[PDB]
């Protein structure tokens, strides 16, 4: 229900690149390095989510814009949105918006004219050349190909649930405030997991290694693949969180993690995804 993934990609002969400053343990040196916004990966998750959610019985619960992969959700002065239907949806009430529009549910929205906001359930940090790939430099050249760290977070437990009103009451008794039936909820979650395949495919990108983990509450967070450290760091986080009582499925792709985290080696992203869609 809650998924985090950290790992590394290799670039090749080719995407918005910008400059960031970063460190680089072994003393503290701040170094300006090229980087790629997480929105790259979020955009591609969003295309696949649409492509997978389309084909479900619910695929009509999408903004018309999402069907052309247009992610303007919403304009600064917009008060309505057109459903893939052609129906009009008021942007008044997060419950209504997310009930009708699964792209706003899963990928969030902004409606400043009505004062409504939903943080995206799909998050992606900056993609950054590795602490250890820097250091080997001791320069573009190498950065244009090169080894980049990433990190992704999927808070899928909040699908169908407004963030400004997660629970409703009476008789003085809190209930989760879920505004879509259980099957649409499920279709939306599977689609948000299967969308991981094109989010990570390429289509500039080979996935070299990653660590992924389960649910069912913000669990713990992972260390970003940037750190030379990160695999050992994630080992510690995981065996500590397990020791404390958190229940956590772990999956790995070309990484060891070690002796002995109960883990599950996969041979590909597809296989990871396949494992996740376990519901």
């Amino acid at each position: 229900m809650y998924v985090r993934i950290s790992g590394r990609i290799r670039l090749n002969a080719h995407i918005t690149k910008t400059k960031v400053t970063v460190r680089t343990e072994n003393g503290w040196t701040v170094v300006e390095v090229p980087a790629i916004t997480g929105n790259m990966l979020k955009h591609w998750h969003f295309v696949g989510f649409v492509d997978y959610f389309k084909t479900t019985p619910y695929g009509v619960n999408l903004t018309e814009r999402a069907l052309r992969y247009n992610g303007t959700r919403f304009g600064q002065g917009e008060t309505t949105a057109t459903k893939a239907n052609g129906a009009t949806v008021q942007l008044n009430d997060e419950a209504t918006i997310i009930k009708e529009l699964a792209d706003a549910d899963v990928h969030g929205f902004l409606a400043p004219k009505t004062g409504r906001r939903r943080v995206s359930l799909v998050k992606a940090s900056f993609i950054l050349p590795t602490e250890d790939f820097i250091k080997e430099v001791e320069f573009s050249r190498e950065y244009a190909t090169g080894l980049y760290g990433f990190s992704i977070v999927l808070d899928l437990g909040l699908v169908g649930i407004p963030q400004g009103l997660p629970v409703k009451f009476e008789e003085n008794q809190p209930r989760p405030n879920i505004v879509i039936d259980p099957n649409e909820r499920k279709a939306r979650i599977e689609s948000a997991l299967k969308a991981l395949i094109p989010m990570l495919s390429g289509y500039v990108f080979k996935v070299e290694e990653l660590v992924a983990i389960a649910s069912e509450g913000p669990i713990p967070a992972l260390v970003h693949g940037f750190y030379e450290d990160y695999i050992e760091a994630n080992r510690s986080i995981i065996k500590n969180a397990r020791a404390l009582g958190f229940n956590i499925e772990v999956f790995t792709y070309n990484v060891d993690l070690g002796e002995d985290i109960e883990a599950t080696k996969v041979s590909s992203v597809e296989e990871l995804v396949a494992n996740l869609v376990k519901m």
